[PDB]
């Protein structure tokens, strides 16, 4: 519980952290109107999971769920945080390869149904409830990435040189990341509580800084997001 | 409480489910851009009270509410539901009409304040307050049906022949299956307790199925989805 | 707690209440597409206002949150209406100088994190913590203020006069009532308790009003809302 964990939770509200200002001082630098807003949505991300770690570091994110015969606790935080940053992530591929408004709401709303489930499963009573929940979560995850390989990859193409190489990289990068996630989750203790708590919070913390922050650096650092 | 009504929310929880796998192998074959818009968007709808049917068929959309004197079964999933299908819905016929940006942030707004007010006054403690509750939302509910009427009716004209009359079908849909939500509501569980929950679930999974998978049915069937 | 200051929330409710009125009557005679927005954008704010003033009033909007070493009564209402006022008055300075959307998103992005910051610290039973958050809220809402003065006043300029001087005077409006808000919550019954809840809400009650109705008499009264 909310003890021996907290070393990677301070280390993630740090990474956080930094990542944030890193980004709002590199986009001090911006006047390109495409430009500013692929940097609006990035600077957000890691300032919003960062004051999502600091809830978690200081206990306030975290609860207890009854399942399974025991108390177990649950940090409700992360979904706070993932219910805004999925889907902003998302608008920066879908900017990047500049796609349809059909096809962004179909992922936003893919998205909702994704960390919604997730959070329901992850305050479910009943255990075996609690895959249920995980299952049309991962559903609705393999769906964003269908899309993303699907409905996006054949546009990036369509489109400039370097929108779509940058593109292909930060969307393999998702697949990758974000597939990890319904692992961690199925193995640690909102699921069958196979890797313990302190485990599961390093897995999330490393996932959570590479998706937000390292995914951030490689988007920032291209010439993709700029109108040529 | 939790037993009687499991079959209209397993009902229900199945016909929704349906009903989104229908929308979304329908809408594979498209490639008209706003096509694509209404099918997301009608997609979506029935996606989303899919998983608030299932929570509420699980027991976690429901809790206990004290008023009269009573502690009162109310499934607040409901309210989790329509906070975001019912905007969707209004979105579709915005679209149909291409309504203005203005009228459909009034719509939206509208919209919250309805499913907001709807939700306060079924958690309220003090009875006769729960009626001041119900009284605003239905104000709220009749601006919308207003504005569907004397600012959105006089544009599907002044637009091509097949949104008029597509516009005019689902606008008549909306305005007579929405305004029998405050009447349910008034002589159920939540409001004059007239009603059973029992019978109260089946009258809003009808009213539920009809507006989102009926009213989806009769637009996604139609050529006023299609840039001529 | 829920007595004493009853009578600024009754003055509140009855306040919004009126305001959204004649917001709503005055709005009807517009044709203007623009000057729609702008309408639109304005009525919801005391709109919402006069819902969560309403809720306040009736006992709903108000928890109980341990801290100290006491049972404080907190106004939780308030938050629910900030998260969604204030990013709809910083889209009416936002449509009136026709900022980007890089930017607007950057100002609605640190407005959630104000807000959301603020409710973490609301509702914090670790005194000394409770200000961290109200430090980190008072960052974002620094950041607002910077963007509207470094971001925003370079811009109205570079536009109509009209649209220049109206800016000029809702900018200074919001600077000076929004800075007082961290204020009023250090020195009441959320931070240090220096000033009694009764106070407190009648200081929120006169921000309230002078920010919900009194910016929107300026507004919707100015010539800068139409398109020439
Ligand atoms: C903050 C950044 C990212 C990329 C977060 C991603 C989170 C997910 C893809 C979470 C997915 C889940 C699934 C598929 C099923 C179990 C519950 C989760 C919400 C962890
Ligand atoms: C899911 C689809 C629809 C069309 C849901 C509609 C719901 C309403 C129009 C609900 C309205 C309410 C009112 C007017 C007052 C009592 C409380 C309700 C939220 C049921
Ligand atoms: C309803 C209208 C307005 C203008 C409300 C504004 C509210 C704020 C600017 C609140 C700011 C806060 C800060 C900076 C830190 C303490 C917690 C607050 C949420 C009160």
């Amino acid at each position: 519980t909310g003890r021996p964990e907290w070393i990677w939770l301070a280390l993630g509200t740090a990474l956080m952290g930094l990542g944030t200002l890193y980004f709002l001082v590199k986009g001090m630098g911006v006047s390109d109107p495409d430009a500013k807003k692929f940097y609006a949505i990035t600077t957000l991300v890691p300032a919003i999971a960062f004051t999502m770690y600091l809830s978690m570091l200081l206990g306030y994110g975290l609860t207890m769920v009854p399942f399974g015969g025991e108390q177990n606790p649950i940090y409700w935080a992360r979904y706070a945080d993932w219910l805004f940053t999925t889907p902003l992530l998302l608008l920066d591929l879908a900017l990047l390869v500049d796609a349809d408004q059909g096809t962004i709401l179909a992922l936003v709303g893919a998205d909702g149904i994704m960390i919604g489930t997730g959070l329901v499963g992850a305050l479910t009573k009943v255990y075996s409830y609690r895959f249920v929940w995980w299952a049309i979560s991962t559903a609705a995850m393999l769906y964003i990435l269908y899309v993303l390989f699907f409905g996006f990859t054949s546009k990036a193409e369509s489109m400039r040189p370097e929108v779509a190489s940058t593109f292909k990289v930060l969307r393999n990068v998702t697949v990758v990341l974000w597939s990890a996630y319904p692992v961690v989750w199925l193995i640690g203790s909102e699921g069958a509580g196979i890797v313990p708590l302190n485990i599961e919070t390093l897995l999330f913390m490393v996932l959570d800084v590479s998706a937000k922050v390292g995914f951030g650096l490689i988007l920032l650092r291209s010439r993709a997001i700029f109108g040529e």
